[PDB]
């Protein structure tokens, strides 16, 4: 009847909105605050700005294509909308691709990479992204009618028309969808397991605030450390505590020795004896009490806890955070643009076994992608 229309374009009209709203909100926290223009938040914009325009746009049209079932905006009014969806759309599967390159080569590739994020190279990424999805869309929708020398879209209705065939429509799934998914996947598997993965030379390296040296400097950088634990074992105060530490602890105890040198350490008595005693707790409240925790708290705050808690857990929070984003991110992808890319998987092997109401529900679910991801910037940042 028409009191379903009625709450259908209820609820179809309230996520269009809250669409924008958190689209335009995200924006407006980018060109105020000039601390949230970072190199990963900056391929943030470029998704916060395709999703606006599918929620001021796609959102408002496709609602009125199900309400009075029938498009009546004519023929040049079809063509720009879908390739307006089509091109935001795919610069946003583009823009996932960016953002999944980054965290890969930051954890695979830290030494010759990590110092190469610039804003200069990300500008050009996202440039890129929107121009190679308007060269795959834009002539092949608005110009492809042309090409065959008739409109095979009946009026009325509205479809891209050179995706008439299940066989290409599947090809195009496949490369667009499925291959992005599939190596978003990999990676995220990639960052999620190497993330501890954590030695001795990028925790002097991260207290330092150090960057990512050359081949050399690595050459030179394990002949300090191997120098610097011969010397504990030579010292007759730091080799009994030494032997007694974990492969953890030991690291954070070299962390020391690289800083005021092998003597300087051999000064807390206290300190050393507690933790060849096993006394975590007591030690650390006894180093805090130092004039190395008053020269360099931040450093010792995070050699300190490393020492207490017996773990890492000091020199990755801002990299499991980093991961916490993704996982949002690629989860909501993975939810809502899978049961269309499903259909148009079991389309191609059939005839009419998919309903329109399917393929609605299907395009609607996706429209949704685009309100999670303000949500998911509030949620784990
Ligand atoms: C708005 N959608 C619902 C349409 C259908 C789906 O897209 C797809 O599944 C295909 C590839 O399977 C696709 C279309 C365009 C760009 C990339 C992929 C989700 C989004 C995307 O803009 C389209």
């Amino acid at each position: 009847t028409i009191w379903q229309v009625v709450f259908i374009a209820f609820l179809t009209g309230f996520l269009a909105l809250v669409t924008i709203i958190g689209n335009i909100l995200v924006i407006v926290a980018f060109k105020v605050n000039k601390q949230l223009k970072t190199v990963n938040n900056y391929f943030l914009l470029s998704l916060a700005c395709a999703d606006l325009i599918i929620g001021v746009i796609s959102m408002n049209l496709f609602t009125t294509y199900i309400i009075m079932n029938r498009w009546a905006l004519g023929n040049l009014a079809c063509d720009l909308w879908l390739s307006i969806d089509y091109v935001a759309s795919n610069a946003s599967v583009m823009n996932l691709l960016v953002i999944s390159f980054d965290r890969y080569f930051s954890i695979t590739r830290p030494l010759t990479y990590r110092a190469k994020r610039t804003t200069k190279r990300a500008g050009v990424m996202i440039g890129l992204a929107w121009v190679i999805s308007f060269v795959l869309w834009a002539p092949a929708i608005l110009f492809w009618q042309y090409f065959v020398g008739k409109r095979t879209v009946p009026p009325g209705e509205c479809f891209i028309q050179f995706l008439s065939e299940p066989t290409i429509t599947f090809g195009t799934a496949i490369a667009a969808f499925y291959m992005p998914v599939t190596i978003m996947t990999i990676l995220y598997w990639r960052i999620y397991k190497e993330t501890e993965k954590m030695n001795i030379f990028e925790m002097l390296r991260i207290d330092e605030g150090g960057g990512s040296g050359g081949d050399e400097a690595e050459k030179l950088f394990n002949q300090d450390v191997d120098a610097a634990v011969r010397g504990i074992l030579r010292n007759a105060k730091l080799k009994p505590v030494y032997d007694s530490l974990d492969a953890v602890r030991r690291a954070a105890l070299i962390n020391m020795v690289f800083q005021m040198g092998e003597t300087g350490v051999a000064g807390f008595t206290n300190s050393l004896r507690m933790l060849q005693q096993k006394r975590w707790d007591e030690a650390a409240v006894n180093l805090a009490k130092s004039r190395w925790y008053n020269q360099t708290p931040n450093r010792a705050k995070r050699v300190i806890t490393t020492f207490r808690t017996g773990t890492w857990d000091a020199y990755l929070i801002k990299e499991k955070k980093a991961a916490q984003t993704l996982s949002a991110i690629l989860l909501a992808f993975i939810i809502t643009w899978t049961p269309y890319n499903i259909m148009v998987l079991v389309n191609t092997f059939c005839d009419s076994c998919i309903p329109k109401t399917y393929w609605n529900l299907g395009y609607w679910l996706c429209y949704i992608n685009s309100t999670v991801n303000p949500v998911c910037y509030a949620l784990c940042n």
